[PDB]
């Protein structure tokens, strides 16, 4: 309830009130069981840590209005995503370049044919395939293909991160901001707005400048606020990918100065979002031209922009609730207790 001053965003607390999807209690346990049954974490670590990681809370505060089974698929995928980030980190730390390379190729393949990988020997690949197959069942194949196109790009950004960290390369500020839109998977979360509101948006709608800019700002806030909040753990873990680190490294900023510059950029996302949110909601109003399809399109854009806004509050409170970032409570600050 009380946020550290250096992380506190009064505009979020006053103007972005938290929302919670009514399915969240069953969501929490169902994802916990999925992590167990897919063997994505040891049973000991699931029982001790899964709930305290707040992964399902993060999604349940974001995709409001989603059908229960859509939110379940999203939450399982999101938990898988955190575990994949953990495997990526461990492969880097132990120099398992071959294991990472093979996983990367398997994920590319599984992304295009998830059914063929539902029982793969690698449980991380099998869990990926199961979540992706379920996400592919909600909307037409044209949405499935866009999801895959986007996630192929994400996988390759993770590979670039692998190269950067093994070689000890800190990306430039602009290089990093470009790469961060892919490692954070901006466009996957944006894609998943549409099954949550039940509608694949035509390209002309979702590429409207107000929709695109609202969608961008929501994810930039989420990624850069994560950078601000995960900075201690990431410095502790020899992580190089973080806006603050790029600023210290290439703009010769101190730690206090870089934190302040990240904080400022986070705050600007909020007020930039508020301005373009008005345009995006005017756009939704214009889509209701009187036809049945127009009303559905209008409702779906409104829902999605609504959830772009919810992302701000969900991500904010998640970083203060989740055990994932409490580096100060670990016996080994470079080894989070929840990774294998
Ligand atoms: N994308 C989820 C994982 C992260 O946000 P986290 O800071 O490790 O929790 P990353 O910074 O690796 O992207
Ligand atoms: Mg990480
Ligand atoms: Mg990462
Ligand atoms: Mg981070």
């Amino acid at each position: 309830i009380a946020v550290p001053p250096s992380l506190r965003l009064p505009v979020i607390e006053a103007a972005f009130p938290r929302q919670l999807h009514p399915y969240w209690p069953k969501l929490q346990e169902t994802t916990r069981t999925w992590l167990l049954e897919k063997r994505l974490m040891p049973a000991d670590k699931v029982e001790e840590y899964a709930d305290g990681l707040c992964y399902t809370d993060l999604m349940a505060g974001y995709y409001l209005g989603a059908p229960d089974e859509v939110l379940q698929a999203i939450a399982d995928y999101s938990a898988w995503f955190f575990v994949w980030d953990d495997r990526h980190d461990r492969d880097i730390v132990h120099g398992r370049a071959g294991a990472w390379r093979r996983l990367r190729g398997l994920l590319h393949t599984a992304l295009d044919s998830p059914g063929d990988h539902l029982h793969h020997e690698d449980t991380l690949v099998a869990g990926f395939a199961d979540s992706v197959r379920r996400l592919y069942a909600f909307l037409p194949a044209t949405w499935n293909a866009r999801f895959a196109r986007h996630f192929h790009t994400v996988i390759e950004a993770y590979d670039r991160e692998f190269h950067n960290r093994t070689r000890g390369i800190v990306p430039g500020v602009e290089e990093y901001l470009e790469l961060r839109r892919l490692t954070f998977a901006h466009w996957i979360w944006t894609d998943l707005l549409e099954p949550s509101s039940g509608c694949e948006l035509p390209d002309a709608v979702r590429k409207h400048p107000a929709y695109r800019r609202a969608a961008l700002l929501s994810q930039e806030f989420a990624a850069w606020y994560n950078d601000l909040c995960s900075l201690p753990k990431e410095i502790a873990g020899d992580e190089v990918h973080n806006l603050g680190i790029s600023l210290i490294t290439h703009h010769s900023l101190t730690l206090e100065e870089a934190i302040g510059e990240v904080r400022r950029r986070v705050e600007e996302c909020i007020t930039e979002f508020l301005a373009v949110e008005r345009d995006a909601l005017r756009f939704a109003d214009e889509l209701a031209d009187g036809t049945v399809r127009g009303k559905e399109l209008s409702g779906a854009v409104r829902a999605n922009v609504g959830n772009m806004r919810n992302w701000f509050s969900s991500v904010y409170w998640f970083h203060h609730e989740s055990g994932r970032y409490m580096v100060d409570s670990w016996d080994d600050r470079s080894t989070p207790p929840y990774v294998n």
